[PDB]
């Protein structure tokens, strides 16, 4: 044999493998913990709301 | 998760902390030990007054 063999494959044996159950695979990401809108409010004042 | 975690907070966990008993906290400072003058007086001469 003058060509490569099994031991020359590196990335295919290193990437983790997971089982698929459909032709479309979905996943969810978290991007932010909230909007940057200022944290100081004052004495006895209800602070504003925020959303991630 | 695509954002930071608790381990990325460094300064808040390092600065020393003390309890506060009021909305106004007071302290005192010593600026200098006296204004620059001449320290050599001469024989039998009353030295000048100085203050910090």
């Amino acid at each position: 044999n003058l060509s490569f063999t099994d031991q020359h494959i590196k990335f295919w044996k290193k990437i983790p493998k997971q089982k698929a159950y459909s032709t479309v695979e979905q996943y969810g990401q978290l991007l932010d913990y909230g909007r940057s809108q200022g944290a100081f409010v004052g004495e006895g004042v209800l602070p504003d709301t925020n959303d991630s």
